[PDB]
């Protein structure tokens, strides 16, 4: 007879309800399961009646694959899903934080600590457009963006990631999702999932919760504070994702106050499905529920049922499948979890799928592969470049005459620095590889290359990577752009307790500016110790890691625009002055949150 869920002029609870009513244990199991692409066979994906796919950092098809191939490798899983009894679509995720990133020749945006120095949310929503229709492009429908975390502690490798220090200005920039998923209705209740159509992506906020609160910034530790504090910093941005309609949320590694998050039933049932009312579904982080336990693992029949119980929905396995679904399969087959638990996950993950439309669109739009890298973007994200940059210094003394900007003609100039022509540098962590990459990893514009393509035609443009004080001094240059900085990192491999930029850095910018005035661009995803770089230089600008679209630093370098970006962190003395944030009663800042010199276009 008639078979209600698959009609799709059908409300989506009705379809849920009936689809889930027809549903086996190991269908139901199975969507609670995601798998890495990397053990995924069109077998394994049918037998176990697999519900999602994802692809963590560096997991490509193939170095330098194209948009179709990668629509080719997500339909293929696709197909297999389709193929089983119910035919229940498989949802691909993938972390696009920053553009369709893990893409070879895909845009690559300013990572989220530049965009919160801009202080326009409209921007950063109309990034979360642009990388919707590049991630479809890809033929993958979900991306693990926006990360919320309010870092506290510079020393946190992943403070890149997070927008800024003050929670109002993350939660402003949460403007992402809608841009992502695409506006919610007039109506729209605040925790229901959302997502506009074949054309947007369903979103994450992650990772809940105070994973940018850990003690001296420790990746996946513990962050010690009352709940006041809990709820006043670190939970802020995730109302702000319920109303606007976020269609999931990822469990962080963190724990709070010695509880691991990926355990804690009072936060995640209590407080963000029954408190905030979230109807989405909850996702595990790469194996978080294997962490619950030290050693990680040591216990993971006891991570599947902690984990499970507390509430989360979907997890994240990604590799130990067989292991996964046997454990729940035999945890539910005795009792230990209830079936309404198992029915309750299964619930918001249907509610997802059939909202977003997966199940009338279960396959890639050959017609979006040109989005991937369309020029449009690029010119986006060179604006979001430009506008991300903070000048922190614009002339040696009070009545020096200002360096930038730089006129567009002159005899003869220098470009230097490691991070003068290295792409991969420029881009930072969660691009291309996991850790990034040192190169020319992608498609895209360095600040050598920009400054060639605005300087005027008689001007003479010489490149010299660490040149020596002398070589500078007899150059005849008119003046200098060296770029220095951190080099990509991500998550713990970027955990640094000195942050002093690695050499030679310092001595290049001493080295050249003492030879000609200079101009000092900083590419880093956090403060670092610059008095010694400001001591040296003429004027400095921090860049964070503005991205594929060097093109952005020289657009403000030049005057073509003002720089107006304002420091969205605190920016330190010294390093054991933190933590030290923006209404500590010890706030002696070497330069106060908000601080940003600023300059009009010629
Ligand atoms: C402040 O703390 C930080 C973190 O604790 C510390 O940096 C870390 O230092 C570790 C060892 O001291 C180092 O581990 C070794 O890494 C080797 C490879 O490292 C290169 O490649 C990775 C990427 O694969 C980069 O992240 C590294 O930065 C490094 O990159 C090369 O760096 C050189 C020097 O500038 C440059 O000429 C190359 O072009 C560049 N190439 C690349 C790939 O970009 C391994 O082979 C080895 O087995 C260890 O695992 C960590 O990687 C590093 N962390 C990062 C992200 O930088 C820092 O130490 C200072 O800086 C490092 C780079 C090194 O020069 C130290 O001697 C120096 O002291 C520390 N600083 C202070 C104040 O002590
Ligand atoms: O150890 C592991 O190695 C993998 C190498 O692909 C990495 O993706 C993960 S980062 C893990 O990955 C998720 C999905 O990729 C992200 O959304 C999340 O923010 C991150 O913590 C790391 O915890
Ligand atoms: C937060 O971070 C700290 C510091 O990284 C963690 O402490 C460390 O905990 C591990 C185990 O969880 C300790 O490992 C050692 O392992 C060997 C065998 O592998 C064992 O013989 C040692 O006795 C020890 O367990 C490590 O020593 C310890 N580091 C120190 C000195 O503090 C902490 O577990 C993290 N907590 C959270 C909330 O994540
Ligand atoms: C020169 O630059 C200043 C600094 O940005 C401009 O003033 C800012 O203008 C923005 C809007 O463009 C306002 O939101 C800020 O409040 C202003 N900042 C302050 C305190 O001045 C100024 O308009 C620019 N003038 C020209 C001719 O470009």
């Amino acid at each position: 007879d008639y078979v209600l869920y698959k009609d799709a002029t059908k409300p989506v609870e009705d379809r849920v309800a009936d689809l889930l009513g027809r549903m086996t244990l190991a269908e139901k199991i199975g969507q609670m399961t995601q798998i890495e692409r990397l053990v995924a066979t069109p077998d394994v994906l049918r037998d176990n009646f697999i519900g999602s796919l994802l692809s963590g950092g560096g997991s490509v098809p193939r170095k330098g694959a194209t948009a179709k191939e990668w629509q080719d490798m997500v339909d293929g899983f696709q197909k297999a899903c389709m193929s089983t009894r119910l035919g229940i679509p498989m949802i691909y995720g993938i972390d696009a934080v920053h553009g369709q990133n893990n893409v070879y020749g895909a845009t690559i945006f300013p990572h989220n600590v530049g965009l919160g120095a801009t202080r326009d949310p409209y921007l950063v929503k109309r990034i979360g457009e642009a990388t919707a229709l590049e991630v479809r492009a890809t033929g993958i429908q979900y991306a693990f963006a926006p990360c919320i975390a309010v870092c506290r502690d510079p020393r946190w490798g992943r403070c890149y990631e997070s927008y800024s220090e003050d929670r109002r200005i993350v939660q402003s920039m949460t403007e992402l999702i809608p841009g992502l998923q695409g506006d919610v209705p007039k109506d729209f209740t605040s925790g229901m999932p959302f997502v506009a159509g074949k054309n947007k992506v369903a979103a994450c906020a992650k990772h809940f919760v105070g994973d940018g609160g850990t003690v001296d910034g420790i990746n996946e530790n513990n962050t010690i504070i009352n709940r006041e504090g809990l709820m006043n910093i670190h939970m802020p941005a995730y109302k702000n994702a319920m109303d606007k309609g976020v269609s999931t949320v990822m469990i962080s590694y963190s724990s709070w106050n010695g509880v691991k998050m990926h355990a804690n039933q009072d936060l995640v049932t209590g407080y963000l499905k029954d408190t905030l009312k979230f109807k989405g579904f909850v996702i595990s982080d790469w194996e978080g529920i294997d962490r619950i336990t030290t050693p990680a693992g040591s216990d993971y029949s006891y991570s599947v049922k902690a984990s499970i119980l507390a509430g989360l929905d979907m997890i994240m396995v990604p590799n130990k499948y067989q292991q996964f679904i046997s454990i729940l399969t035999g945890h539910v087959n005795g009792g230990v979890i209830p079936m309404s638990r198992i029915d309750d996950a299964v619930t918001r993950i249907l509610r997802v799928k059939f909202t977003m439309g997966l199940f009338e669109n279960p396959y890639a739009d050959p017609a979006m592969a040109e989005q991937l890298g369309k020029q449009e973007h690029r010119d986006l994200a060179r604006e979001a470049a430009r506008k991300s940059l903070v000048l922190l210094k614009n002339g040696k003394t009070s009545t020096d005459a200002p360096l930038l900007p730089l006129p567009k003609k002159a005899p003869k100039i220098l470009v230097a620095g490691s991070h003068a022509d290295n792409l991969g540098y420029q881009c930072g962590g969660w691009t291309i590889e996991w850790q990034g990459d040192t190169g020319r990893t992608t498609v895209g514009t360095t600040i050598l290359e920009a400054v060639k393509a605005a300087v005027d035609p008689s001007t003479v443009v010489v490149f010299a990577e660490n040149p020596d004080a002398e070589f500078v001094k007899s150059g005849g240059f008119s003046y200098a752009i060296v770029a220095v900085g951190e080099h990509p990192y991500t998550e713990t491999k970027g955990d640094n307790l000195n942050l002093t930029i690695p050499e030679p850095g310092l001595s290049t910018v001493q080295a050249v500016c003492g030879g000609v005035r200079c101009a000092t661009v900083l590419i880093s995803g956090r403060p670092v110790v610059v008095q010694p770089l400001l001591a040296a230089s003429d004027a400095l600008v921090a860049a964070w890691l503005p991205g594929s679209e060097g093109q952005g630093v020289t657009d403000a370098l030049f005057g073509d625009f003002g720089f107006t970006g304002r420091l969205p962190r605190t920016w330190f003395k010294s390093v054991d002055q933190l933590p030290m944030n923006v209404g500590d009663a010890h706030y002696d800042p070497l330069f106060r949150l908000g601080y940003g010199l600023t300059t009009n276009a010629t």
